[PDB]
Parts: C-alpha cells; structure tokens; sequence
C-alpha cells in the first residue's frame, strides 16, 4: 500500500505532465497521495495563471463576512456575520490596517502558535465565496474555470444526465481568517489555487481516520451535535493541533503559499487559515473514485447547511432514501 502514514505528498509535475489534468490526479493517486486527504502541487516553472494581477481591485465583495468566535482557544465555534459592500481595493487596505494586520512574528511556526493563542479574541472579515475566476482564458493547463463537471464525470460514469452547473470561487482572506473543520459537499474533490499574498496554513486528517474526528467533534460540541447527525456540514467548527493531539486524532498541516495548488480528496476534513491579505480560487471536482464516496456522504437535513442548486441532483440520484428527508432542510 503506498503512503501507509497518510503523509502529505507535495508534487513538481513538469510542463508535459501538466497537461492532461485528470491523469496527474489518477498520478498522484497510484502514489497513495489521497490516504493523507490532501495534497500540494507546485507549477512548472514555465506556467503562468494569468500575467499580472495589477487589475483586480474593483472586483466587488457584495457580503464580506466578520468571522466572530465563541468557545475557549482550542475548541470553539464561529458564526459570521454580514457586513457592508466592499470592493477588493477597500478590503486589502483593510487587511493592511493596525486593526487587522498580520502581526511581528519570526516564522510561519511563531505565526501558527499566535493565531491558536489569540484567534478567539478578534473577528477578522473575510470575502468568500465569490463566484468567479482570475484564470485568463488563454491559460490552458489547470485553469480552475475550465475542468471537466462533475454533472459530465456522473453522466460517464452512471449513464444519467443530470440538470446543474460547477464554477469556481474566490476567496479574499486576511490575517486570521478561518475555514472550519469540513469535508466538501457530497464529500467530493476540491482544488484551490492560492492566486496572490500571503500564505493558507491546512490541517487535515486522513479520510480513513474521519469518523475519529466525527466523535471528538460530538463530545466537543455537544449541543450541536443533538441538533443535527451531521453538523460539521454547518462549517462551524474550530478544534486546535493541541486538542487534537491530546484525544489521540490523526492529522497533518502544510503552508501554502502563492503559486501553488492543494487539492484535497474524497472525505478528508480540512480547516486552516490566512496568514494576510491573499486571493483563492477554489472549485469541486469528481473522478470516478468518488462515486462511492458520493453515494455514502452524510448530510445536514436540520436545515442549516443549505446548499446549492447543483447539490439536489447529486443527491437525487445517488442517494435517493435521502432525497425526500434531506430536500425537506432545504425548503
Ligand atoms: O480557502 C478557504 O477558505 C477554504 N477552502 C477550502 O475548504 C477548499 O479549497 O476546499
Ligand atoms: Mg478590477
Ligand atoms: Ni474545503
Ligand atoms: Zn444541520
């Protein structure tokens, strides 16, 4: 069995094995890069996703988020809370400002031991969940706007042709900002592009380790997990390195910085966070190993996790017992 430990693999394709996106995946795979949940991949160094970013500040930001936490240091909750229009020009000055800058600090260690330490105590804002690209059209290899759908991997594969679309996300972070602990939806495939700024430190535990999270998760937020058999759906979650290595949960962390892809796979919970102001691109994806991931995904049917258009058919046709229960959460 390759990558027995679950290690994080990091992957330097070069421009000729960049090409074919689905092979480099079925690649990385036959090297046991998914028993970890999650890999890095660095570019060729002759691949560019777009040739300046010099233009990009009057994207709007329609719903930045202000990520406010309850809980103590290592094991807390966040909730987000709307705020004003923004565009991406006002919110890197943002970003940039005494209030919410990244603080002095030695090394990308040093950074993650203040954010455990201090997170709790403020409320970075973050612009989420854009839709949109900055992949220039012309970019041919591993442009996050052009993959193949996951509504034409399931047709392939099962024969059905389904109603839905799949486009990509930015995402425009600073210093704190926080993505809680999560598989993807219909725990499918994600790959994010970090296009600018500073890095996006992951944690991850292997998907053959999942349900272990699972269990700290219900013992840790107890409420939570009587009001609904798959809360971790609601992307609310915070639990620290310190807290998982004491109840005995297996993860990794990596950094990544600018430049480079992670792509995380079939049930690998993931959370992490924004060293600084930086820009993400990030998109779902299938393969035909993710059928029978999609098949058994658990689901939010108490009505908080609220999902897509796209999702409905997903569930329709690989989980048809669900299907009934789980549309009732979503109307
Ligand atoms: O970058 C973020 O805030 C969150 N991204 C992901 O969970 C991902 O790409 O799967
Ligand atoms: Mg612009
Ligand atoms: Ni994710
Ligand atoms: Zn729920």
């Amino acid at each position: 069995a390759q990558n027995p430990n679950c290690n994080i693999m990091i992957f330097h394709p070069t421009k000729e094995e960049f090409n074919d996106f689905d092979k480099y995946i079925a690649y990385m795979e036959s090297q046991g890069a998914h028993r970890a949940g999650l890999a890095k991949i660095i570019p060729p160094k002759e691949w560019k996703a777009r040739e300046t970013y010099d233009n990009i500040s009057e994207i709007l930001i329609a719903t930045p988020l202000q990520q406010v936490a309850s809980g103590r240091a290592g094991v807390f909750t966040q909730y987000h809370k709307k705020k004003k229009a923004m565009t991406v020009g006002e919110y890197r000055h943002l970003a940039n400002s005494k209030k919410y800058q990244t603080p002095p600090h030695q090394n990308f260690e040093d950074l993650e031991r203040k954010y455990w330490k201090n997170r709790i105590y403020n409320s970075p804002i973050y612009g989420a969940d854009i839709s949109g690209s900055l992949f220039d059209e012309n970019t041919k290899q591993w442009n996050l706007g052009h993959l193949g759908t996951i509504q034409d991997l399931l047709e392939k594969e099962c024969g059905v042709v389904i109603e839905g679309v799949n486009t990509p996300y930015l995402y425009f972070g600073m210093w704190k900002t926080t993505f809680a602990w999560h598989t993807e939806d219909m725990d499918l495939y994600s790959i994010n592009y970090l296009h600018l700024g500073e890095p996006k430190t992951w944690y991850v535990v292997p998907p053959e380790h999942g349900q272990r999270l699972e269990r700290l998760a219900r013992e840790l937020f107890p409420g939570s997990s009587r009001g609904c058999g798959a809360f971790l759906r609601h992307k609310v979650a915070l639990i620290s390195p310190t807290v998982l290595k004491e109840n005995g949960i297996p993860f990794n962390r990596i950094t990544q910085e600018a430049g480079e892809f992670m792509v995380t796979f079939p049930y690998g919970y993931h959370a992490g966070f924004n060293h600084g102001f930086n820009c993400a691109e990030a998109i779902n994806f299938a393969t035909p190993r993710w059928i029978d991931y999609g098949k058994m995904a658990s689901q939010c049917s108490c009505g908080e996790a609220r999902v897509t258009f796209s999702m409905d058919a997903f569930v329709r046709i690989l989980q048809p017992e669900r299907y009934d229960l789980w549309k009732r959460g979503q109307d």
